[PDB]
């Protein structure tokens, strides 16, 4: 197929400064930092992930490099560089908020319709964008969207992409191990369902392994409180037993994009209109100096 021609930039250790820690797992570590190039006279704002040094794990962490340097769209995380120090690092856009998981969870009591339904439009373009590229997700969940500002979010994680979670998983997905952008559109089913029941865990008390009878069975996760018949009819809709049946990305971008223009006749919140999340309408919405920063998205080199 089509050569991938996609730049891989290798950036020196002393262009780029660690702030904080902001997640240490098995992995190993990703930091908040500053990225200062040559003589540009900017700083942007970054999220570095570090790896002991094993030939097995710099293998994978490569990989990843490979599928984030590939992607460039408003709603998917791009790989910025690499940096090639004993353990090896990757250089990635800073996302201030986390993960929409945490965030629906932290901020329930300000999150409106609007907001809900704009992120569902973000997140099915995200992954049509993906779909266009031929590129398999495999592991969308709202833990693995991550947030720039409340009115704009990007699919990230592709230790998995390809050109385990059960609970996220298509049916071919877990009895016959069958990954297409169909499977990723059932993710996409559970993803929205995270997102109406404001970060509640999907199947909870019920193990991993029960999974496979219960979705034979007929059964689905329940329509969240919130949810009309219209925007729940979607979810399940994305939870069809045939992949074909599922809608595609494109029609859920259209779909969501009809009830994004009207929310409140398809999301019932008590207290909408009244709530309020952080913009750059706010004062002081943007700790040493803040004169020259500038964000990842309008920093390009020719
Ligand atoms: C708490 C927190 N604050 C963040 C700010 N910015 C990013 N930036 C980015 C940009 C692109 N991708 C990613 N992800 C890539 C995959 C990793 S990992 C280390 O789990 O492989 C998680 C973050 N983060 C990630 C952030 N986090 C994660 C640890 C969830």
């Amino acid at each position: 197929e089509a050569p991938n021609q996609a730049l891989l930039r290798i950036l020196k250790e002393t262009e780029f400064k660690k702030i904080k820690v902001l997640g240490s797992g098995a992995f190993g570590t990703v930091y908040k930092g500053l990225w200062i190039p040559e003589g540009e006279k900017v700083k942007i704002p970054v999220a570095i992930k570090e790896l002991a040094t094993s030939p097995k794990a710099n293998k994978e962490i490569l990989d990843e490099a490979y599928v984030m340097a590939s992607v460039d769209n408003p709603h998917v995380c791009r790989l910025l560089g690499i940096c090639l120090t004993s353990t090896v690092q990757l250089i990635m856009q800073l996302m201030p908020f986390g993960c929409l998981l945490d965030y629906v969870r932290e901020h329930k009591d300000n999150i409106g319709s609007q907001y809900l339904l704009n992120w569902c439009v973000q997140i099915a373009k995200g992954m049509n964008y993906l779909e266009d590229r031929r590129l398999v997700h495999r592991d969308l969940a709202a833990r693995n969207v991550l947030v720039k500002t409340p009115q704009h979010v990007k699919i990230t994680d592709f230790g998995r992409a390809k050109l385990v979670p059960i609970k996220w998983m298509a049916l071919e997905s877990i009895l016959h191990r069958i990954y297409t952008h169909q499977s990723d559109v059932w993710s996409y089913g559970v993803t929205v369902w995270e997102l109406m029941t404001f970060g509640s865990k999907p199947y909870d008390g019920i193990p991993a392994s029960e999974i496979s009878s219960i979705l034979e069975k007929g059964e689905r996760l329940p329509q969240p409180p919130i949810c009309t018949i219209d925007v729940y009819m979607i979810m399940v809709k994305c939870w069809m037993i045939d992949a074909d049946s599922r809608p595609k990305f494109r029609e859920l971008i259209i779909e969501f994009s009809k009830m994004a223009r009207d929310p409140q006749r398809y999301l019932v919140i008590q207290g909408d209109e009244r709530m309020h999340l952080p913009s750059p309408t706010d004062s002081n919405f943007y700790e040493e100096d803040m004169d020259d920063v500038v964000d990842a998205d309008e920093y390009l080199i020719p």
